[PDB]
């Protein structure tokens, strides 16, 4: 039987992703609580780009424990309401609440492993996230972490508004995107996740830039300014400028102090400059860093 917006009682606002506010709501007929996302459409031109429609279709096809579950899509007067499973807690909020002590390594390992499983699945199905950041990763009481807030709308020009609150998306953006690559690859998500891995460990964002050029320079100052030896083709990328300062690479003992050689090995493979050399999500799952991975439950005192 079709669901109608009248069937839902708004409880509270639980956030405001790239598509406006997200509300916790209660289904009046089943009593189930869900997360509702409101999407304002745009018949401004004539419709949604065919390629966009295909990408939304691709995302809808995915069913995985590490991808937030879409339960239904309600259509009403130029508006779309996405009905999702209810989750309300995210990695950003959790890290802020674990600021004083940091998230324990077993949980860091579990979350990273699960996010890699989610990404491996998406990537094998030709789906990229494109906007991975702590804010977009939802967690539940049982220890799962899930991908959400995919960067689909801005990537394929979907007729809908975005970033109701603001931005900070630059911090996790892969260098090939910052340098204007004609075509990027699934490797961009691995870069983002590597930044998130480092952030969980150090309790601070790795490259908190305030502009594309500042973002690039922050990356260069830490990993060294790339050259043809380290990244073949970099000096010919659209936005590459020979005038870029030349910085030497920093040691990870300094960049991510708490990590040992297994952690450093994996991090270095996730932050490799060359997209063609950056570790894939599938290969990362087999990294020695995950030998002892388990599924700890988070301490959530809401
Ligand atoms: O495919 S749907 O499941 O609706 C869908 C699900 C989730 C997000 C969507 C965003 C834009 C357009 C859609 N489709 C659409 C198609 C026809 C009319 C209005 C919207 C979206
Ligand atoms: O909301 S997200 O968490 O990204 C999301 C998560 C999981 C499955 C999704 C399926 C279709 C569209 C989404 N979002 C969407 C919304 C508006 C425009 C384009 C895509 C999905």
């Amino acid at each position: 039987s079709p669901e109608f917006m009248e069937n839902f009682q708004k409880v509270e606002k639980i956030g405001e992703g790239t598509y406006g506010v997200v509300y916790k709501a209660r289904n009046k007929l089943t009593g189930e609580v869900v997360a509702l996302k409101k999407i304002r459409l745009d018949t401004e031109t004539e419709g949604v780009p065919s390629t966009a429609i295909r990408e939304i279709s691709l995302l809808k096809e995915l069913n995985h424990p590490n991808i937030v579950k879409l339960l239904d899509v309600i259509h009403t007067e130029n508006k779309l309401y996405l009905v999702f499973e209810f989750l309300h807690q995210d990695l950003k909020k959790f890290m802020d609440a674990s600021a004083l002590t940091g998230i324990p390594l077993p949980l860091i390992k579990s979350y990273l492993f699960q996010l890699l499983q989610g990404l491996a699945f998406c990537h094998s199905h030709r789906v990229l996230h494109r906007d991975l950041k702590p804010q977009n990763l939802l967690i539940n009481t049982e220890g799962a972490i899930k991908l959400a807030d995919f960067g689909l709308a801005r990537a394929f020009g979907v007729p809908v508004r975005t970033y109701t609150h603001e931005v900070v998306t630059l911090w996790y953006r892969a260098p090939e995107i910052l340098l204007g690559c004609k075509y990027y690859s699934t490797a961009v998500d691995i870069w983002s996740l590597g930044c998130i891995f480092a952030e969980m460990v150090t309790r601070r964002a790795l490259f908190p830039g305030d502009s594309e050029i500042d973002q690039l320079f922050r990356i260069f100052r830490t990993l060294g300014t790339p050259d043809e030896v380290v990244w073949p083709g970099v000096t010919s990328m659209p936005d590459y400028k020979p005038s870029f300062p030349k910085w030497a690479r920093q040691d990870f003992s300094k960049v991510v102090p708490p990590l040992d050689e297994d952690g450093r090995s994996l991090l270095s493979q996730m932050l490799h400059y060359d997209p063609n050399k950056r570790i894939s999500a599938k290969a990362a799952l087999a990294h020695p860093f995950f030998q002892d991975v388990t599924k700890p439950v988070p301490h959530l005192r809401l």
